[PDB]
């Protein structure tokens, strides 16, 4: 043997995975990873977020103090979960802007209630109904005070309560809507009631409407629920000639991370940052396809059910078994110890060795990409709706749909673009190792065109190792090689 | 002739088109295609979407049953088109939340009306006005029932209508606003009217306001229009001591693809998926600059009036007419049969041949890109407004403007980035064919530096063809070539 | 000296700056520039936008004509600035949809007021209060007319005012809310008041609510403020049996660039296109981290406090002082005159020269990128809120947060992607100059593997200059070089 072959090549695998680039619709790589979380455990983890299971109670029924919700008094949450099974079992009521009251109480994160010393002169307090049983007898909302006539008169109620504290007070109050003119006069002497609740800049002016509503728990009557916020330095005044459902005091308002979610998923003893109505999901992936409704440190919702990011190079796996070949022809499935390396034929037979510098350079770039590819949101907007509403709901749905489409586009582009760069940097390290070998060899070898060098001199395993190391002296073999090349 | 020249080159065209990349503000390519649809036919195609021309009717006037809109009874649509010419010709009315009622009826896609057997005891039904002529005599809205006194009394009306069906019922009802106290007492005996319309969870409480409004079709009086949805299992109760404009029954509510658009474009017998107020547009392009208002499978609206995607490579078109040159100097306008190929000078004169593998590889990548570059939206938000409104309209306009700017950015970046990759992959196939030729030739040729090889041996057309094929044996010419190179 | 060394290399700097690419977390470049404006001067520049300092006045108090705001009569602005110090000093009032009235007046950009000849028959005009002093005596809002009884009667007021102009008229009017039934009867004879204000399609129906509000400037009474727009051809009718706070005329409505901002930043005599509440900012950078609230030609708000765009190439700065080396080993800190160039050792010693073509090509591409990297928004949505409101505020905040996150993502990706292309194009120009030199030299030099050529012939400074120029004849040295290469 007067010559040697030194082939440059890269690893390949028997299986392999198809991914998208900018340049190729489908290209096989050695390895890929999923960027879309498509699976939930089905359970909401009660750590690290404080989960409050509403059970049979909406947040509003906990707020008002519906007797079967009295267990939620002074409750606090990071996430209130309202169940499908929830029912109201007190006086039948409406909240004109239900969604807003639900939202601002949810965001406050507390039903911390402070009873205040309201003095109601010339009226009988603590009115009850058989539609709102507490214990054996008739009762009412724990946080509201049903005022009616004393003897045969109902005076103009005119009370004030100053806010001398350094936080916002939330006052929940109501207006009674009697079923008949008979019912109006019996409870509140005047034929037409009135509830004015004001601060220095704000006022609410509500007139009760007499009439039969649908029978609920015995009653065709209704309470309409209102709220007033009073800031530090400001004051509350309540003025009524009838139909006032009075506050007992205020809810202490807070700022921070608290929200509310509709889910029937059971609460479990586990740890997960990200909550969806389907259950907790892991947040290791940048994107998720489980639910557009999320709470906590979550992947971004996208329309795609899968996105495959390349974590490896292009995968390139008839009687001629002796010959060796390089990267121009194909990859090497035998190459265990590295991504790139050498195969040679010489005096001492066939050998193979990985190159760790080229291998590590490729791995370090891909790991750096993965590091950057792998935000916490708390109270957001509602994304599902049980009633048709028109304009506001149309805008809420259009905002979320706009968002999903823009992030879905961002996710599609990012994966295609990074996959393009991963193919390119992995091809680049192969070419760099071939060029680096070419430059060492000088005039002692020529390019066989298959990603291998024909070395035109005796090059034993020690000689080959010197090429694989930095240290090969072209000069010591130059005479021998030039003679082999340019004569025979 | 002891030598040959083999030049590697690519095609060019006399004309050419400027495009944007990341790296170059303007770069000439052989071919480009438009990604922004900037043109409409001016006509809405009535296929495949069911178009309902409102003609002289708004959707609300079709809903209420304004006599000149009676042709729209039980009508269904995918897209209702409201015309500028539309007029109301019945009782003068307002709809407090007009936009929401218009939106939820539009989205429902039907005026399927089911008359119900409401019994109105102690009142005269079917009230009419000269402001709402049907035939020769006075009339009213087809879907509403104007109730007034019978003899000299108007009782407390207290009727119920249960929803035992498995769909949502939409009830349209109204409150009459008389011009004078005289007019109030004459129609409805009580000096002050009342309309309470409720379900188990919802109630609406409306008090009529007596006063002169502007004279419209004889009248300073007005009807205010309200709606109530009642779900399966729930019930409607209507309670009034006066001024009730009664429903005759319900509209059957549906979910799906239906919407409404303001346009004066004529309806034509043609096929187009995408509808704009300017007329139908083709949807072959990813983007459009015609209108931010669209219906159906449409290109995304962007601010740009043109975006040019490269579908070809860089376009590179003094006494020395004999000599040939390669891709380093320029492209070849003569190259008819391919994108890349060969030019040679030898014993048998000057020849030229295209390389189909390199040509097809470039074409297949570009066609794959185009395949991915070439969403259906139905009911959205309003994007134009005839009245100033403040907060809600500001948010609707800000949402749409936010969207347009983000998609305009996405379109600008995508075209620049894909154009960068198209230039790079087209340059790459040229370099790959030059390197592939270099490797075949081994020590029989050297690089002339103009993208041509000087072959240092007699290489006839058969020899050249063997280089253009896979099959060239450097060994059979090596002796001859080394002698030609390293002596003379 | 029978040989020469010609090294190809690029410049480097002692310092250098770390930037992000797609491929590298951190990579050192010779130069970089900031894309995020993080600094304000602290002052709003009064050029080129017309700034109106509200001083002690909100826009609404300027509109209504609160005496201490009478200096703002007929005022116009591009940007109204409301100060924290602003106070109201007239009749205590609420505006049911304050934010909308504030928004549509701000967007109109004018308080141009036209007094109209309203005739109020059977009522005493120009009612005043000690809570609204103008001069020594009691007064009222300049733009409103407080109507009360004349003698002992208050008739049904029924006035009309047609719009025969070709612009929209904005009418500001109000309803008085007395503290007691005593106060209602004394001012307006009827026990229950009424204000109906209508156009042909629109009507507002307001009933006053009697009751004590919190004491403000002597009074527990309140005025509620309403607005009506009347288009050309349409007409206004006002109908009241009491409590009407009458308009004196209309505000002329305009379309265009006008908005409003909350700021305590002082107004200065300087020029800046972009205004934030923190003060004016320069708009040379694409992005800014100062405030999501902006007015004018502004950078886009992003979460990042810094983004570094590469404006230069990769920065690559033991007894062996004689030897020279090329770009494979490192960059040259000595290279003053260019980005790329040549170093050589020959008969006449060591030399160095820059290549201007390669240098200029790299600079022109980078300057073109910077040109494209370096939008005006006027009236937008509110982005900060002094009160909790629920649903609408949740949507306004969610829209802005959605926007910030999408632009922050766009800015992160764009910088990483352009930096990737800047590294690649700067590496490319180096490789192109090395390949261009290689092709000139033909068989007279071989690649030393350090980005230098060993020229195997005597190559003096004139010979080297001919290589640096286009004009080097390999043939004249070929014999000498082949002899030097393939013998000794
Ligand atoms: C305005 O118009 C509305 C609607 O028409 C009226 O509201 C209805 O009012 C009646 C009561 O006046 C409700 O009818 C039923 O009342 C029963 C009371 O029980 C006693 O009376 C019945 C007489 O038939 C006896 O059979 C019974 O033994 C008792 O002696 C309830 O028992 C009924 O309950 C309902 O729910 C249960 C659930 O288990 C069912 O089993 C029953 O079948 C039934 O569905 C029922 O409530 C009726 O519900 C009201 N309807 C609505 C829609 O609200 C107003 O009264 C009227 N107002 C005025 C002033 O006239
Ligand atoms: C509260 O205040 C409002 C506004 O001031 C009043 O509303 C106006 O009411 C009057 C009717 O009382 C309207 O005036 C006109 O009525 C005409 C009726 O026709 C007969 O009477 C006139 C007497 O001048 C004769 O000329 C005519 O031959 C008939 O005998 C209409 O014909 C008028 O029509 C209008 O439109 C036509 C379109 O073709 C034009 O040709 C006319 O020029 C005219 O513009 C007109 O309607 C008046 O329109 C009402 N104005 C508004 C703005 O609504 C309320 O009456 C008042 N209420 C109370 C209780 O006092
Ligand atoms: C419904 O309920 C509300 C709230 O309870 C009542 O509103 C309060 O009304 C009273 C007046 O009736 C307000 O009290 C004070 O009135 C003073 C008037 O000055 C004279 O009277 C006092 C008698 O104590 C003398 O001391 C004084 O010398 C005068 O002769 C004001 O001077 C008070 O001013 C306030 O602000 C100044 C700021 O400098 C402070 O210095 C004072 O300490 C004080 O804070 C004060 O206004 C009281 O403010 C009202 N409260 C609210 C919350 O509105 C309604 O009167 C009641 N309605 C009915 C019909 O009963
Ligand atoms: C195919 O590609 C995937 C994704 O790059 C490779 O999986 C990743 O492998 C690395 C190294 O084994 C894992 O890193 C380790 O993670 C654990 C847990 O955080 C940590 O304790 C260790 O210190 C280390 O950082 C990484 O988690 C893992 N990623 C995933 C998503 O599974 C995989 O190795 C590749 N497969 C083959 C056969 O090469
Ligand atoms: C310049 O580039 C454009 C865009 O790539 C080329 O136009 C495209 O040409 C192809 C092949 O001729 C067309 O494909 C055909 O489309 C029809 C209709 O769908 C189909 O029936 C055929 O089977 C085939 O797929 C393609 O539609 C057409 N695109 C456009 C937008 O016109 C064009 O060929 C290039 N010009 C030159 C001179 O090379
Ligand atoms: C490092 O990179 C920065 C950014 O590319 C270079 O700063 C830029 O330098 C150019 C040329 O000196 C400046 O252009 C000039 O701008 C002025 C003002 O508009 C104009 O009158 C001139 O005709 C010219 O166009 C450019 O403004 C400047 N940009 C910034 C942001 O400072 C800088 O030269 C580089 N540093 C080194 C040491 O190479
Ligand atoms: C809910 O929390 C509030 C405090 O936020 C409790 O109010 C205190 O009640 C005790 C009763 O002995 C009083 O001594 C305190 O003065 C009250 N605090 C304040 C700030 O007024 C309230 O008792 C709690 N209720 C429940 C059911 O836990
Ligand atoms: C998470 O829950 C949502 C809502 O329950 C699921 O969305 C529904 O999925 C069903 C079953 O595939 C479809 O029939 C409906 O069209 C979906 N409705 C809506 C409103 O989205 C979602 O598929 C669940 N995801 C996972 C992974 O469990
Ligand atoms: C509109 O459609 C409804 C059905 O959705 C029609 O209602 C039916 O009318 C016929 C009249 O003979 C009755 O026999 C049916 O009982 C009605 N159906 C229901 C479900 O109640 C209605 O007639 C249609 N009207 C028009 C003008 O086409
Ligand atoms: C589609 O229709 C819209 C609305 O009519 C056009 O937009 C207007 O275009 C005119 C004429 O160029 C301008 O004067 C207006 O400023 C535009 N108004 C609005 C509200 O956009 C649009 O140009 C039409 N496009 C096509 C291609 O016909
Ligand atoms: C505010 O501007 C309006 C014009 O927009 C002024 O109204 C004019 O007042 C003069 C007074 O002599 C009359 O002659 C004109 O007829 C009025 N114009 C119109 C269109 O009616 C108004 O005077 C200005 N007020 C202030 C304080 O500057
Ligand atoms: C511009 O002004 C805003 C609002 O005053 C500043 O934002 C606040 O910054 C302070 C101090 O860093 C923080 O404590 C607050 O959390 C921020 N509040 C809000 C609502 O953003 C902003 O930092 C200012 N920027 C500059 C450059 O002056
Ligand atoms: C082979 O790759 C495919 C890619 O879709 C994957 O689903 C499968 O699990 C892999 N199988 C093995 C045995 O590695
Ligand atoms: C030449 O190219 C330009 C590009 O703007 C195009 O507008 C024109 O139609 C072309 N002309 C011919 C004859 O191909
Ligand atoms: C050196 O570069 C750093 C980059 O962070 C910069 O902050 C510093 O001002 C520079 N110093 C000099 C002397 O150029």
């Amino acid at each position: 043997n007067s010559t040697a072959t030194l082939c440059l090549g890269h690893h390949a695998v028997p299986n392999g995975t198809l991914v998208k680039t900018i340049t190729d619709d489908q290209i096989e790589v050695t390895n890929a990873t999923e960027l879309v979380q498509s699976s939930s455990t089905g359970k909401i983890c009660n750590n690290p977020h404080r989960i409050l299971d509403g059970i049979d109670c909406t947040l509003i029924d906990a707020l008002l103090g519906d007797p079967h919700c009295d267990v939620f008094q002074n409750e606090t949450w990071d996430l209130f979960v309202e169940r499908s099974k929830a029912f109201s079992n007190c006086y039948p009521y409406d909240v004109p802007d239900y969604a807003s009251l639900r939202s601002l109480v949810a965001s406050s994160g507390t039903l911390e209630f402070i009873t205040e010393g309201f003095t109601w002169t010339g009226v009988t307090q603590n009115g009850g109904s058989n539609a709102c049983k507490r214990g054996p007898g008739s009762g009412f909302f724990s946080r509201l005070n049903w005022l009616t006539k004393s003897g045969s008169t109902y005076p103009v109620l005119n009370v004030t309560m100053p806010n001398n504290d350094n936080f916002d007070k939330l006052y929940i109050w109501g207006v009674h809507h009697p079923s008949t003119n008979q019912e109006q006069t019996s409870l509140y002497v005047q034929a037409s009631g009135r509830v004015t609740v004001s601060t220095r800049r704000s006022q609410q002016t509500i007139i009760p409407n007499i009439g039969s509503r649908p029978w609920v728990r015995g009653l065709s009557s209704r309470i309409s629920i209102y709220w007033t916020i009073v800031k530090p330095g400001d004051v509350l005044v309540i003025n009524s000639n009838g139909n006032l459902i009075a506050p007992r005091g205020y809810f202490k308002m807070r700022t921070g991370k608290s929200s509310i979610m509709r889910s029937d998923a059971p609460i479990d003893t586990c740890i997960s940052e990200c909550i969806t109505p389907n259950g907790s999901i892991p947040n290791d992936k940048p994107f998720q396809n489980v639910n557009k409704i999320t709470y906590g440190a979550c992947p971004k919702y996208v329309k795609q059910n899968t996105l495959k990011l390349a974590t490896g190079m292009r995968n390139v796996p008839r009687g001629l078994f002796g010959a060796i070949a390089g990267f121009i022809e194909n990859g090497w499935e035998g190459m265990i110890d590295g991504w790139y390396g050498f195969r040679w034929q010489n005096s001492e037979g066939t050998g193979q060795a990985a190159d760790l510098k080229s291998t590590q350079a490729a791995i370090d770039q891909i790991n750096g990409i993965l590091n950057r590819v792998i935000n916490e949101k708390f109270h957001q907007i509602e994304k599902e709706f049980s009633e048709v509403e028109g304009r506001i709901q149309d805008l809420e749905k259009y905002v979320e749909d706009t968002k999903i489409d823009l992030w879905s586009y961002n996710a599609e582009l990012l994966v295609a673009l990074i996959n393009q760069h991963t193919i390119d940097l992995t091809d680049s390290e192969m070419n760099k190792l071939f060029e680096k070998t070419r430059r060492q060899l000088r005039e002692n070898a020529e390019d066989m065109g298959n990603g291998c060098f024909k070395i035109y001199h005796k090059c034993d395993n020690a000689c080959i190792e010197s090429i694989r190391n930095g240290t090969y002296d072209h000069d010591v073999y130059r005479d021998e090689a030039l003679n082999n090349r340019f004569q025979i």
